[PDB]
């Protein structure tokens, strides 16, 4: 059923936005049709972990009935407020790496953005949380672009090839919006925002995106393309990985010349360099060890988070086992 | 007094953002230097027409003293928030026409647009106008998407080179941000939205829209770059321009057989041959005549407005001022 209701509301959404451009922004129908199927490819395809966490959160708090309806129409609408925040990152993302295909990619992402207004405003037009909501969305997108600067910089300005560092890069760009973001929605829509300790959930949302980054930055450079689903070019990027940080800190000063003198180049022997060096320093067997002791530290303050907050904490369990 | 206001509320808001970066948001001083230049210029060095528009409306609304004090102030944040989302539009025209270059161009365009929330939510906070106020703002930057959809793909889907599609993309491109915004938010901080005839405000902000327009047009075919102060390439980009529009109704089969061949082309004989057909078909002649026919309904409305209006159609007043 949470799958059904959520792709049911994307029609809802969707045939709203199409129609608000239809009568009140004068579309033809070839461009209707056009950001239909521009909507479909950038929204649709993904797990949806982010806009099914909000319905997840918000049916938890109403169990633990025109409320409940609702409660989870507004959960779903909110739900695809994150889709299409996510939507419009990788449409930046794939700018990022008179040409009208360029020009419409631009568009894309400014359209999928302003989409996630238009949907608010529209379903939450009554709503007393419509400002808070908004407020809230606007704040974590700004620290999503200010995470996307440190990462991109991070390179620049290896003096912020640092643990310290990582975490801050982790943080901004990919836990705010990946795992507080739903769960901070799932609150709103339900008015039980000032029921939880924000401080444990804040905590919480940014270990499980450490877990997450540190698995996903291991899979990058070891799990093979057609197990992956992308070819890994981490190394090549020159990216702060958690790899990268960690070699560092247990190189020796010439493995330290070798990284330096092999890191962030195309070239296929470089790049294989780079993965011995990582091999040598067996950091596969460091990241089990770092991953469990995050295990345990999420584990435990959800268990915090259960003493005042019993129902929220169980979304947060499940969230938490999308994951682990 | 106005723009040494409205420069003094720049430091203001600008120490604000990047206080905020620095002691919220984590950020190290290199970047928080990096991003200080990167607003001063992305932001600064224009007319500030759209921002002093604000501060201009607010003015009228109060004479015609801490309400007065926080009226101005709110007038030159309102200001600020436009002149921000311009500088985010012309950063998004920058990119349309792994490099950090464009990697951090793409991220600039993303923190000005988050800038214009961040100094809202800050200096408005306990505002009861902070919802209607996002919520216009919103839908305006949405209008001036679609509008930026409309322009890009005029010469695809010579169709659509009509009067009436010029005026869709003019009205949406440009008018709504440029004219009707700066109006809006000088009413919302005065409170005085509900006081004014909305109609003919809109209607007002479309057609000096549509002079300002008219006159760029022109102007980037006839007015030599060292005057113009930038090289004009409508032609070459076969843009849906005032011009060709006007001139695709009084062509001859063979004179539209002959702009059809030559529009849309680098080539510099193939856009001296499409001025010559503007020059051979009076265009230049017929501009004055529709400008002054603009100006004429532009000069009614004011009045209309006026009745019930007086101290706001003298603002919308100098804003036309400042366009003829």
């Amino acid at each position: 059923m949470p799958m059904q209701m959520f792709m049911q509301v994307y029609d809802e959404i969707q045939m709203f936005l199409l129609e608000e451009l239809e009568l009140k922004f004068d579309m033809d129908p070839n461009r209707v049709r056009y950001l239909r199927k521009m909507m479909d490819t950038t929204c649709l395809g993904g797990k949806y972990n982010r806009g099914l966490t909000v319905i997840d959160v918000a049916e938890s708090l109403l169990s633990l009935g025109a409320r409940r309806k609702r409660v989870l129409h507004d959960a779903c609408v909110c739900g695809w407020m994150i889709e299409f925040l996510q939507a419009h990152y990788l449409v930046e993302d794939d700018i990022m790496d008179p040409d009208v295909t360029v020009q419409c990619a631009i568009n894309d992402g400014l359209l999928l953005k302003s989409w996630t207004h238009m949907m608010a405003m529209h379903f939450f037009a009554d709503r007393p949380f419509l400002q808070d909501l908004l407020c809230r969305f606007n704040r974590v997108d700004y620290t999503t672009a200010v995470g996307q600067l440190y990462d991109v910089t991070s390179m620049f300005d290896f003096a912020e090839f640092t643990l310290s560092n990582y975490k801050r890069i982790v943080k901004y760009k990919t836990a705010y919006y990946t795992y507080l973001l739903p769960l901070v929605m799932g609150l709103i829509v339900s008015e039980a925002l000032p029921t939880v300790d924000m401080g444990v959930t804040e905590e919480l949302a940014m270990l499980m995106g450490e877990y997450f980054q540190v698995q996903d930055d291991v899979m990058d450079c070891f799990t093979p393309p057609e197990r992956l689903g992308k070819v890994g070019t981490d190394i090549q990027d020159a990216k702060c990985s958690w790899l990268a940080v960690t070699f560092l800190a247990k190189a020796s000063s010439a493995q330290v010349a070798e990284f330096k003198a092999n890191y962030g180049s195309g070239d296929s022997e470089k790049v294989a360099t780079v993965r011995r060096l990582y091999e040598e320093a067996d950091l596969q067997g460091d990241y089990v060890a770092y991953e469990a002791a995050v295990a345990e530290q999420v584990k435990e303050l959800i268990e915090k988070l259960r003493l005042c907050s019993p129902g929220f904490a169980a979304s947060v369990e499940t969230l938490w086992g999308k994951t682990y």
